[PDB]
């Protein structure tokens, strides 16, 4: 059991151009994502058994781009409920997700796949902390059979009480133990948690596996209040290379799923291709 | 008809130092308040048939303290609910907090008053709006009569669909069409939704009429992210003369109802007197 390689590469979130991954939304995001000028598109898993394989093997070819994945959980799938019917549910939505990114040659399951994505009704227990750390042990073991590192993305408050700054990620995959397990660091969750922009950056240095740039709003780069020169220049003391996927959200493009849970109440853009390609020249401008 | 005189005074929030107003809780926040320095203490009004006025009204004598009030509606007091009974007990709640804040000889009645405080499954509807507007334009009248203000505080998407920015607020109160309805800004909400901490402010101008200070986390001030040079830049432009109060919310103090809807998983500070004191001195060296 070992890590399995990552790179320096840039990729945009798929609902930055697609709210379902029919074979239309599919080839919009994809072609999208080619034409902004991207490595890579970052697939949302959040339902592995929607996502047709071949079709999506052909339209990354078609385009000459790399896939990666990222999820949230959900009740029905917590893998920290204490309710091991849930789990298991939890587990087999993962294994189904490494299965879809395995057929399609990624290397890389991030996201919010250690617990639901979403608002708690209290703090979480040890037990379903243990839980959790289970559960990413089942899923990195199952992984690391199929070439694939998981990220395990820190998110704010309002999205789980699991984990919310890089500190608290690292000692988490400390009790995980498993290379090819990393910390993933979001910037758009960093301004609400983090005690600055580099803290989580300089402990994390190796573990540090995956990035989601988004601005404090999600909107635009540089509109916001992320101190993103802070930021990258934490990444260049540790000398960063892994995935940087941009994300954003606008109620423009809506997941059913997703667009509710993170509260996305405001159009902040419309234009996919002007918003992902001033992305990119910002973040490749820093990095 | 007419505005009630605002002065430059600081408030510490009275859930720094009490979870609640029983006699024990209301001696010791005020006591707290008037320690740290503070021109007055703002008063949690989720429940206002729970304050003993006239014990209140002899501790702030005591202390030689001011007082104003917040508060957050809930379900079962939500003004945007398309169900008249729900709208009704939100009115009749308000209502209650007007008459202790005016038996208290305060002037300033803020915070979630337009809505129930916490996470809204889906975005507002025309009808949620207008329900709100006409909810503040009867409490605005009502607090008319007793010499009091309202101030509609701008929330982050977790915890209200109805107004995330500034200019969103400017352009509710615009609806709500009352002299003595103010705008009300909180460093810790705009350090997410806002385009810089300076815009909204500029914007406001004479509209702003109440202030809350947190950091990005709601811990120590200038342990996070806020640019609080810019945003007190902005309030000298303007020439800023309302109440600032000093927020932080621990679970190991408030009630585990509120600690719960505002996601309150770790404690970035256990004095309550070290915090409130090192808040103002902040404060008080940049405004
Ligand atoms: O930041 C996120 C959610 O706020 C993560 O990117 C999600 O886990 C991922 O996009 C799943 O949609
Ligand atoms: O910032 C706030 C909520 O997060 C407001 O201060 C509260 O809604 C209000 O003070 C009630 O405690
Ligand atoms: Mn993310
Ligand atoms: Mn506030």
């Amino acid at each position: 059991s070992m890590a399995f390689p990552k790179r320096l590469e840039y990729g945009g979130h798929a609902l930055v151009w697609s709210g379902d991954w029919s074979a239309a939304g599919a080839r919009k995001a994809i072609a999208g994502a080619a034409r902004a000028g991207y490595d890579y598109i970052e697939i949302a898993l959040l339902d592995p058994w929607q996502i047709d394989v071949a079709l999506t093997k052909d339209l990354l070819q078609e385009y000459n781009l790399r896939a990666h994945a990222s999820l949230g959980l959900s009740a029905a799938t917590d893998v920290t409920s204490t309710d091991p019917a849930i789990v298991a549910k939890g587990d087999e939505l993962l294994r189904k997700a490494t299965d879809v990114l395995y057929a399609l040659g990624g290397s890389e399951l991030c996201g919010v796949i250690y617990c639901a994505l979403g608002k708690y009704p209290g703090p979480a227990s040890r037990e379903n902390r243990a839980n959790s750390v289970a559960a990413m042990q089942r899923l990195a073991d199952y992984a690391a059979d199929k070439g694939i590192n998981i990220d395990l993305e820190v998110v704010n408050r309002y999205e789980t009480n699991i984990m919310n700054t890089g500190l608290e990620g690292l000692a988490f995959l400390d009790e995980v133990n498993r290379p090819n397990a990393f910390l993933h660091l979001d910037t758009y969750h960093m301004n609400i948690e983090e005690n600055g922009m580099a803290k989580s950056v300089l402990a994390a240095g190796d573990r540090l596996g995956y990035v989601h740039i988004g601005e404090s709003h999600r909107g635009y780069l540089g509109t916001g209040n992320v101190d993103f020169a802070s930021f990258f220049a934490a990444l260049k003391q540790i000398d960063y290379r892994g995935p940087i996927t941009f994300e954003s959200f606008s109620s423009e493009i809506v997941d059913p799923k997703l667009s509710n849970t993170l509260c996305v109440w405001r159009n902040l853009w419309h234009d996919s291709d002007d918003l992902a390609g001033k992305a990119l020249e910002f973040i490749k401008q820093r990095y």
